[PDB]
């Protein structure tokens, strides 16, 4: 994978929560592979 800064992840997570239910499934699949070995992302998303 590629590394993202914290602010990069934030901006991405922002988009997920604004998405509707059906779209969240599309985005979460995307983010799931893209942040495989980032334990920070899950935490970062769940908080906000």
């Amino acid at each position: 994978t590629v590394e993202f800064t914290g602010e990069q992840k934030d901006a991405l997570i922002e988009k997920y929560w604004e998405a509707n239910e059906a779209e969240r499934k599309a985005i979460a699949r995307a983010y799931a592979s893209l942040f495989a070995n980032d334990a920070d992302f899950i935490q970062r998303l769940l908080a906000h």
